[PDB]
């Protein structure tokens, strides 16, 4: 009982986002070592994106996405299959023909396929869980005005799960999206799900990406979110959890990055209440949630370091600069105890 992920067995994974530079430097080797210690789960950053994996549509990059899966089975990881179809970071050579116009709507289709049986088929076997389609709803209540919809219909998430299911039977397919916590786009998304499952669609589990706030959103909504996946036939997957304690809603200004020289005692103990707070509602669903998967191990990799502002100082994770577990790591720890 060594690592965070040994203390939520019976319950859930523990996962973590795994970067490309992690995988191709052997000065991150320490980071693949704290991982392997900590987290049963794994989720690729980027290497497994359209665009990463397959620039202008062209040639391959398997290189990348190889050591990821090799580093997944070496431990006995829950391996995440990170994106099939998004509506971003994907060649614009994608959505048109060979002239190039705009692509046809059967010949789009055929991409989106081809994709599929190459990636999901090349992996098959050796993933656990796919991301199939990732951020198809918008936040006003409707669907996203992606090229994927726009030319493809709304049809486009039935047709990927299905080709998925058929060229790896035994993944647990996903479909992912962001601010799973507001009503409106909850809603659409539920609906949208319980319409395609009761096609024969195979969708297997919707994953909250809890990209949350220090703030908000509450764990009211957080559960009602549980609640409302559990009621509509999918597993409940934690895929990107993060909290992002700067001020918010750009431009770098002096009192909105006011955290360069540290993290003070009184945001550490909000952080770790709010991650317990978190997870105290997980494991009161624990039968409801599949994987809990943080995005990123430590704070010097977040993303959130340089969005929506660049430059900033963030503190998201579990494990801060140093690589040296946060009050909130241990607090996760205690509930378990």
């Amino acid at each position: 009982r060594t690592g965070i992920k040994d203390f939520y067995k019976d319950d859930f994974r523990i996962g973590t986002a795994v970067a490309t530079a992690t995988l191709t430097m052997k000065e991150k080797k320490p980071l693949l070592a704290l991982i392997a210690r900590e987290f049963n789960a794994i989720t690729p950053e980027n290497c497994m994106k359209w665009e990463p994996l397959k620039p202008q549509d062209k040639d391959w990059h398997w290189e990348a996405a190889d050591k990821f899966v090799e580093f997944g089975e070496k431990h006995k990881m829950y391996i995440v299959g990170h994106n099939l179809v998004w509506h971003s970071q994907v060649p614009k050579e994608v959505f048109l023909n060979e002239s190039g116009g705009t692509i046809s709507k059967e010949a789009l289709t055929a991409k989106m396929q081809d994709h599929i049986a190459t990636l999901a088929g090349r992996y098959k076997g050796r993933i656990q869980a796919w991301d199939v389609v990732n951020e198809a709803v918008e936040d006003d209540g409707s669907w996203r005005k992606s090229p994927w919809y726009n030319i493809m219909g709304e049809d486009f998430i039935a047709k990927a799960f299905t080709m998925a299911h058929e060229v790896d039977p035994k993944a647990h397919l996903i479909y992912n999206d962001y601010n799973t916590e507001s009503p409106i786009k909850r809603n659409f998304i539920v609906g949208m799900i319980k319409n395609f499952k009761k096609q024969g669609v195979p969708i297997h589990g919707v994953g909250m990406q809890e990209h949350l706030a220090i703030d908000g959103p509450s764990v009211d909504e957080i559960e009602k979110t549980l609640i409302a996946l559990a009621d509509a036939g999918v597993r409940a997957h934690i895929t990107e959890l993060d909290i992002d304690v700067l001020p918010s809603v750009f431009e770098y200004k002096p009192e909105r990055d006011p955290y360069i020289q540290g993290l003070p005692k009184d945001m550490e103990e909000k952080l770790a209440k709010r991650y317990e707070d978190i997870f105290k509602i997980y494991l009161k669903h624990r039968d409801k949630i599949e994987r809990v998967t943080l995005w990123g191990t430590a704070d010097n990799e977040t993303w959130l370091n340089d969005f929506p502002i660049k430059g900033r100082t963030n503190y998201p994770l579990l494990f801060d600069r140093n690589q040296k577990p946060k009050p909130a790591y241990f607090r996760l720890l205690d509930l378990k105890k």
